[PDB]
């Protein structure tokens, strides 16, 4: 099965684990997980982030012909359970500093879903992209401006947080995959760039 292909202990998740679309199992609603997880389970959250993480990584992404990610969803290597990572680097200042802190998120999340959010929407500027989706898709991707999420990390621990800006973008993103929801099913149909008026749009 395909969880036992990319839980080998020397398999490298890599673009030919990324299932595209048109696929059936991006369209589905994502299995809860189950604690005390699975090996496999949890093996499968660590080889995403790791995939997350060479995907950022100049070296590692050119060796592995990686697409960057700041996210990765369970369904979109062929598992249907609700597990996503997340890894939202800061940026050096102008001057080559680092920042204070590599990552302002970085998190191996199950069972994560919305419990809250602003009456206020966000979309990104540039608007979004997909591991899976391999065509141009133009347009503003509308989602809540501010979530509250509850998630379970790989111990059972459960996790109560409130996101803005990018963050809450990606992983309202991800939370989409799990619900069988594409990004560009919250792109405008008749003007991909319509702006309602009230609309944060994140540069
Ligand atoms: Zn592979
Ligand atoms: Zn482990
Ligand atoms: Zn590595
Ligand atoms: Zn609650
Ligand atoms: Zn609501
Ligand atoms: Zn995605
Ligand atoms: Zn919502
Ligand atoms: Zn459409």
């Amino acid at each position: 099965a395909a969880i036992d292909k990319l839980v080998k202990a020397s398999h490298l998740i890599d673009m030919n684990d990324i299932i595209r679309e048109g696929n059936p199992t991006l369209r589905k609603v994502a299995e809860e997980v189950t604690f005390p997880l699975s090996e496999k389970e949890e093996i499968l959250g660590e080889k995403m982030m790791q995939f997350l993480k060479h995907s950022q990584d100049p070296i590692m992404a050119e060796k592995l012909g990686l697409r960057g990610g700041v996210g990765l969803a369970a369904p979109q290597l062929d598992i249907s359970k609700r597990i996503i990572a997340v890894l939202v680097p800061n940026v050096e200042d102008a001057q080559g500093n680092p920042p204070k802190e590599a990552y302002s998120l970085q998190e191996v999340m199950y069972n994560p879903k919305v419990v809250s959010h602003s009456v206020q929407d966000a979309a990104l500027s540039d608007g979004e992209g997909c591991l899976s989706v391999d065509r141009e898709v133009p347009g503003y991707v509308v989602r809540h401006a501010r979530v509250t999420i509850e998630y379970f990390d790989k111990t059972g621990e459960k996790h109560r947080l409130k996101l803005k800006g990018y963050n809450s973008i990606v992983v309202q993103h991800e939370i989409d995959h799990i619900d069988g929801i594409m990004f560009y099913d919250r792109i405008n149909e008749k003007n991909p760039f319509a702006v309602k008026e009230g609309l944060l749009i994140l540069e």
